[PDB]
């Protein structure tokens, strides 16, 4: 058995008891493990499913504790808002951590050694991706500084996305979802955001009718946003 | 707002989010706040959940690593089952710290300001359930060690159960439950533990009878075990 080898095993024993942090870990060492080569595809998606599970706890945490904050604030108690606040400080930190480890990852190792389409895309969204959660509650000069770094790696995604995947690519319809969900929600921009995830969503459609559950389902999820965010 | 008021209020928000580490510190600072007092109901019931929340984690992905172990152990795939093990042992160090932590809670403060039936036998529980934990996962002297305070414990808490609460009492309830989960999981008496189920869930109905969603469902955990237990 080899060091790569004893890490992935142990990465998705770590998924398997949901330990995500310890998958994280796992995946993060096999990453600085080689140099040369890239994740393979199990293991890129081994370490994208690890973080997403690592940052999406903190971010389910952060939005029930956001709303929390909001009734409070509207029922003017002002005790109660201070503490949640604090709270939510406390879970903003973790958040930034998070998204700072794996934007570190990706500029150093990962994106560097991105040897096709099907990874050079899915590395520069996850760089979207993790700074669209940055973004998601910032608010200042800040948030304009997560939000253009968020457009800068989606649209450098789109553009090879665009010309070397596949219209049906799951990699290249994920880009468009949060791409898309990255105009609804960052820039309240219904109107781009839809655009953008109807003629994703199109161009799927036609591919498929001219020329995998993983495609069916993000596609699932466009018309879901279609359908919300027509309303 | 008080130290005490504000620890609670963070607890809750804790729960909500699902942070069930931070809500154990908040409800541990509460606990070695007051002195001569005792947690409320609500902050005793808050400090449990924390705790089976934060135990109950490492327990599932105990349970699973422990199966994933049996199924490459009997494979003989010997690589995989040194490094199941070795995770095993990391989440098994977890549960330790855990359990150490509520059970010094309980010896120090805890049981100590017990001052009625209801927390008497809730915290004398509690004592029995966490060495039980601890039973689960261990072998030679060690089991024996855990099994015994469990069973002391248990012994302790229904003494004072069986004489000061009422038999539809939900900790009652509970102590039989964890009681004879105790028989048939750690001892492998499934006749001691069936009786134990059996004598609490029909003593309970004899009150109810003669004389809460809370105890109702505690009694279904009792029949849907006195079922399974039956085959
Ligand atoms: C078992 C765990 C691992 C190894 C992580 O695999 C999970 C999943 O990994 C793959 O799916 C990817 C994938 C996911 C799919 C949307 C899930 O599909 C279904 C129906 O199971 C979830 C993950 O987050 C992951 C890896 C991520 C992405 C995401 C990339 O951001 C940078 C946007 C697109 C999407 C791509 C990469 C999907 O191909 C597979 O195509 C999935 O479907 C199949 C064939 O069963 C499998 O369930
Ligand atoms: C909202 C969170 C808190 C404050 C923790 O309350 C959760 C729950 O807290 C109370 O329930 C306790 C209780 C639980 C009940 C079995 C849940 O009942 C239902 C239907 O919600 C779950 C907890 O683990 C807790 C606190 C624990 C125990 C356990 C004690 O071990 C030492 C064995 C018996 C049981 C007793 C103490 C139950 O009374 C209440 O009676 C519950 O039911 C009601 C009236 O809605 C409420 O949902």
């Amino acid at each position: 058995p080899t060091a790569r080898e004893e890490n992935v095993y142990m990465a998705k024993l770590a998924e398997q008891a949901e330990r995500y942090e310890e998958m994280v870990e796992f995946m993060e060492k096999v990453s600085n493990s080689l140099g040369s080569e890239e994740l393979t595809v199990e293991e890129r998606n081994l370490l994208s499913v690890a973080y997403k599970n690592v940052i999406g706890a903190r971010r389910a945490s952060w939005r029930i504790i956001s709303s929390i904050e909001q009734k409070e604030e509207s029922r003017g108690n002002e005790e109660h808002v201070n503490s949640i606040r604090e709270y939510r400080s406390k879970i903003e930190n973790e958040l930034s951590k998070i998204c700072d480890g794996i934007l570190k990852l990706l500029d150093a190792k990962l994106i560097p050694s991105a040897a096709s389409g099907d990874s050079k895309v899915f590395y520069l969204k996850m760089k979207g991706d993790y700074h669209r959660y940055l973004a998601e509650f910032k608010t200042g000069a800040e948030r304009k500084e997560a939000a253009e770094s968020t457009l800068t790696a989606y649209k450098a995604a789109q553009d090879i996305a665009t010309t070397e995947l596949a219209p049906t690519h799951p990699i290249r319809l994920g880009l468009a979802l949060n791409f898309s969900v990255f105009y609804y929600e960052i820039l309240n921009s219904p109107d781009r955001a839809c655009n953008l995830a109807k003629q994703a969503f199109d161009e799927a459609i036609a591919e498929l009718d001219t020329l995998y559950k993983d495609s069916t389902l993000i596609m699932q999820l466009l018309r879901d946003n279609l359908t919300l965010w027509t309303s």
